[PDB]
């Protein structure tokens, strides 16, 4: 009954009426608008909260789901690739988990520049990227690792760990089994990479725009969204938050799209209960 089809059903009552909430309007103040007419949003409908936005010229927000923070994003443009890369290296980035598939990445139309894996030019900014380890995360799903190295004339070169995903599974036990597996993965690259900076004196330690994980599917709602939900749950910090207060918070400060389909709210759902973390606000 807590977990149940009622208590489901209030959920995803509440939760729609969120998402419908926060359906952009024509040039809505809540979200940040394209300037010039230059394509910022990969989906039209996609849009990117305007307060929590890390960036003018990017699809990507900050995000805090009880104590834990992050940025999500969409799939960089090939046009915004240069400040995706400068956002990468300012925010000083502990890992950046890739959740768009291989073969989504290769569909030229896609537009979907293969960034993380080719070394290449973007502007000032000069990017290597060599791969590092595959880690197995269950039902054949792959995680393959890159270290991405990022240099720009005067800039402090950083280099970024990267977790990529190269299929999915989209529903099920199977999805919930792997998603716990990913998020475990996901966190313990940040922690390696976050005590490197902490034991060089790095100031990016002080400030909590700074640390934080990336994370992005192609639009940064639906898989990404399912992600973050993981690793939230996986956070000691966050005892007692509800599944509603933790879909609201990514709902609030990204877009009302965050957790797309009914899938991946389920795959939350089993966790939470797994754990015996309440579904609703009381
Ligand atoms: O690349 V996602 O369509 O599951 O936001």
């Amino acid at each position: 009954s807590p977990y149940g089809p009622e208590a489901r059903a209030e959920l995803s009552s509440r939760l729609t009426t969120l998402r419908n909430t926060l359906a952009p309007a024509t040039n809505d103040p809540r979200y940040l608008q394209a300037c010039g007419g230059e394509k910022l949003n990969r989906f039209r409908d996609i849009q990117c909260r305007r307060q929590t936005a890390v960036r003018a010229d990017l699809n990507a927000n900050y995000i805090q789901v009880g104590n834990t923070r992050t940025i999500a994003c969409q799939y960089p443009l090939q046009s915004q690739l240069e400040s995706h890369f400068r956002m990468l290296a300012e925010n000083r980035t502990p890992v950046l988990a890739v959740l768009a598939s291989s073969s989504e990445i290769a569909n030229q139309r896609f537009g979907m520049p293969d960034y993380f894996r080719q070394s290449g030019t973007y502007g000032s900014i000069t990017v290597e990227s060599k791969m590092t380890q595959q880690v197995g995360l269950g039902d054949g799903i792959m995680a393959d690792m890159y270290t991405l190295t990022i240099r720009e004339a005067g800039q402090k070169t950083i280099s970024v760990p990267v977790v990529h995903v190269t299929t999915w599974p989209d529903f099920g036990v199977v999805s919930s089994e792997v998603t716990k597996a990913l998020a475990s993965l996901v966190d313990q690259t940040a922690e390696t990479k976050r005590n490197m900076y902490e034991s060089k004196g790095s100031s990016a330690v002080a400030d909590d725009s700074k640390l934080r994980p990336v994370i992005h599917c192609r639009a940064g709602v639906g898989r990404t969204a399912q992600l973050i939900g993981a690793m939230c749950m996986n956070d000691s910090r966050n005892s007692q938050l509800s599944v509603e207060d933790m879909v609201s918070q990514m709902r609030v400060q990204r877009n009302g799209i965050m957790v797309q389909k009914d899938e991946q709210l389920d795959v939350l759902i089993k966790l939470a209960e797994g754990q015996g973390r309440p579904l609703l606000n009381s």
